[PDB]
């Protein structure tokens, strides 16, 4: 029997299994990775602590890791992103998983801590992260365990106080040197998303990064696929399920025109909205204008737009003064990694009327209302099902290759305590594994053609500086 | 005083050229703002710039920006069909030496290139501004042979190659001993516009044969992600319509390559109503095309199917004689990469050509099926229409102007070695900012805490050097 898990309802396991099987067909990169590396067992002996949205897509990633020999414990990286049938299927598979759609913030962080209590005794020796939270727990406890505890008493956020309480409690409950023990045993971390990678470079630059990191976000086959087309498909998906609103003929405002903001603006435009964009980057703003988006300030958009999407990875994008100016029943959501892009806490003395899970109506003093999705959390994961499997297969094949490099291909210490990206050969290899399913017929260079443009026939085909 | 130091189709076109230059000025705020900012400061006073770059109206605005900054100038076009004759006439009528005719011969093309280096008043140039690297390459071949390596000069390859070798020997015969070493020593740098030219530069740098510092303007974000992409999106179909007047809605089009030019070319045709198929050798680029809903096929798959074919690779031997034998009657074939060997045009000389109009030819095969060829396989957007529109050229040419300033005025301490550089992101962002007012953008300003929160200064730069946009 198996009891080392927390999920919503284990009876959803058969439903999750059915959808996982369907996803496998949609994820040739992961399936082909199992076929190539399965016999090789490169992950035998790995103890991977995973912190990433516990979805059906993630379930295929987890079982790819296992098929390569990895021992695993897993949590979601957001309180609303778990798909409970995915989590149930992983638990029924005998993998410790702690993930519930709609868990509390305190549950979220205690579940993260369970990553590090390994079954059979000990600690993990790998981390797979999305947003850096698990990585941040190891570094925060380590910093405190070494005596610099001052920051632990100086919070300024609901989440951050809960997080600091976790770190104190772990220091009080766990053996000496538990964080030093963890930090010693972690061979590396692979990080999924822009915000988490930002956290890594803050540690790298300060000289506090405790183990090698691979930046999976900046694989071309991640950042130019997941962030772009993934959001192009899943943003309006989340809006439709939450609101069932007609998109044709409405005006939408997207804050940000990086990879996520580009995909977000395209999602709304393709659905029929007239899309305006904000930006602070003059290059990205010129991109938005040349694509036919009107580029305006949030002050300018607030009285006018029917729908608002923050996509910046920054904070305080949609403020309480913006929401006071919005038309009655304007829709507001967030597709960046963290909820502080919208001033959700400034709304809490207002009347909230819940409509359905992850959909609330908020009334202002002058009677106008707004429709908030997922309380400002990631709308594509909170209100729909995240990115579809196929594009997630590209991201998670990168993730698996990153795990293999850090765990198995660091005998010569080629990875120091810095942040790395996968080589272009592996980036191109990820793309190759997805060509058959979509029906691409790749042209083969002749040798004189390859010489002509200065590449080998087998690649890589571009300079490391190429932007695609 | 009278001015005679030029070669143009017809100098009576100058008033016409001047009118369209004036209109282009309004569409190129980046160059006009650069004039306002740098004119008074005269950063290129003393510069003698040899320019090899499509002699279009857009280029004329660049020329007069360089002049307004203090530069002394001589200019030629970098393709036999890309010149706009009214633009060349306006530059000549302004007293600027220029040698460019739309439809010039290959022999004329290289003879005019050599004329850039005989400077009015005596002497040589001290700067080069290049598009494709022909002018740079004439210097390095001449220098290389002036040193002693005479071998390569007696090996053809194509028709152009033979002519090009013939020029350097004539220049070795007629000019004083040491002429090329003396050019090479006075050239303070070169700025290069295009992907093929930059590939030529890096190949020289890796071989240790690059003679002077070089700035890769192509790989500024405000160039490659705008000019190459949106420019071709607007001027490819423009070239096809003017050449053929064909209905694009309903047709199947094939684009070879899905780099920046291929991306913009496929978009040009899709937006015009075509169903677009694409070829690629790069699996990442091919995956991008398929995620945009383009069918990714081989040129052999497309030959009997597509109504229109566009090569956009910067490679060679993309559309072969075997492909063209397979094409349906009166398929349209053209090329938007920098050089004309993407299509095996030489192989087509064997068949019966009927000229339709300038830069449009019908070619008949033994079984009587025919194809329509645009610009004899040269750059279709510049041969058959007017190249990229002014506004997107303003970004590219502001980059060129800043690159000329860097190499001519900001290299007193040799901070630029004999290597290939790109412009800093601060200048890349600068270029974009100069175009925001014209296109109506209202930029948001970060507050101090928001700038700290994402790790940037309020005034930028906003992205890591690794950022792909
Ligand atoms: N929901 C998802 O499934 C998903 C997927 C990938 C990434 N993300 C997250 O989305 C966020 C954005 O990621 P990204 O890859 O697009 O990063 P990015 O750096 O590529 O783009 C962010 C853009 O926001 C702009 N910006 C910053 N502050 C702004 C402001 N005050 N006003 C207007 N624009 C501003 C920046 O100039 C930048 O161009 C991150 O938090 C990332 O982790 C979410
Ligand atoms: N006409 C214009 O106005 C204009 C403007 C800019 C650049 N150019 C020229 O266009 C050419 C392409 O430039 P780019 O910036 O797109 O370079 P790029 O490297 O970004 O794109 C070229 C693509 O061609 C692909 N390719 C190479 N050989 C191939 C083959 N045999 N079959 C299919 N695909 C193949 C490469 O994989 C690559 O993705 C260059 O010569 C450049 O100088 C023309
Ligand atoms: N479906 C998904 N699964 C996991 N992480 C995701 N991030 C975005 N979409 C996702
Ligand atoms: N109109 C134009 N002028 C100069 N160079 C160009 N390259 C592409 N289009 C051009
Ligand atoms: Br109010
Ligand atoms: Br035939
Ligand atoms: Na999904
Ligand atoms: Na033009």
């Amino acid at each position: 029997g198996f009891t080392d898990y927390i999920v919503k309802d284990i009876a959803l396991a058969d439903f999750g299994r059915k959808e996982i099987s369907l996803a496998e067909t949609e994820m040739p990169g992961l399936m082909a990775t199992r076929e190539e590396y399965g016999p090789k067992q490169p992950l035998k002996g790995a103890r991977i602590a995973g912190s990433l949205h516990m979805t059906i897509q993630t379930a295929v990633l987890i079982e790819t890791l296992a098929a390569l020999g990895a021992d695993i414990r897993w949590v979601s990286c957001n309180i609303y992103s778990t798909q409970d049938h995915a989590a149930a299927a992983i638990a029924a598979a005998g993998i410790p998983v702690f993930a519930v759609k709609g868990e509390t913030l305190t549950e979220y962080w205690d579940y993260t801590a369970k990553l590090f209590d390994w079954h059979g005794g000990g600690t993990p020796n790998m981390i797979l992260d999305d947003g850096g939270d698990a990585t941040m727990l190891v570094h925060a406890g380590y910093r405190a365990e070494q005596g610099d505890t001052a920051f632990l008493d100086k919070p300024g956020s609901e989440e951050e106080e809960i997080f600091y309480a976790l770190v104190k409690r772990l220091l009080k409950e766990k053996p000496k040197g538990w964080f030093a023990e963890i930090a010693k045993n972690i061979k590396g971390v692979s990080e999924e998303t822009t915000t988490g990678v930002h956290r890594l470079y803050e540690m790298a630059n300060k000289g506090t990064l405790l183990f090698p990191a691979i930046n999976v976000n900046d694989s071309v086959t991640k950042s130019k696929f997941d962030n772009l087309y993934g959001c192009r498909e899943s943003l309006v998906d989340g809006i439709r399920r939450g609101t069932d609103v007609m998109l044709s003929g409405k005006v939408a405002m997207v804050a940000g025109f990086g990879d996520v903001g580009k995909g977000s603006a395209a999602s709304l435009r393709q659905a029929g909205c007239r899309v305006m964009v904000s930006e602070v980057d003059p290059i990205c703003a010129l991109q938005a204008a040349m694509e036919g988006y009107e580029v305006v300030t949030m002050e300018d958009a607030a009285p006018r737009a029917d729908i608002f999407v923050t996509a910046t990875g920054n904070k305080d994008i949609i403020t309480i003064e913006h929401m006071r100016a919005m038309k009655d029943r304007a829709i507001v959501c967030n597709i960046g990694h963290f909820d502080n892009e919208i001033q959700i806490a400034s709304l809490r003395n207002l009347k909230w009327t819940n409509i359905k899970p992850q959909v609330d109506e908020i009334e202002f003093p002058d009677k106008h209302r707004i429709i908030m999705l997922s309380e400002g959390r990631l709308v594509n994961l909170g209100n729909a099902m995240g990115h579809p499997s196929f594009v997630m297969s590209a991201s998670f094949t990168n993730q698996t290759l990153a795990q293999i490099e850090l765990f198995a291909n660091n005998k010569d210490s080629k990875y120091a305590k810095k942040v790395y990206v996968l080589p272009k050969t592996l980036d191109e290899k990820v793309a190759r594994l997805h060509l058959a399913k979509i029906g691409v017929k790749l042209t083969e260079l002749r040798k004189d053609q390859a010489d002509y443009i200065g590449v080998k026939q087998e690649g890589p085909y571009k300079s490391d500086h190429y932007r695609y």
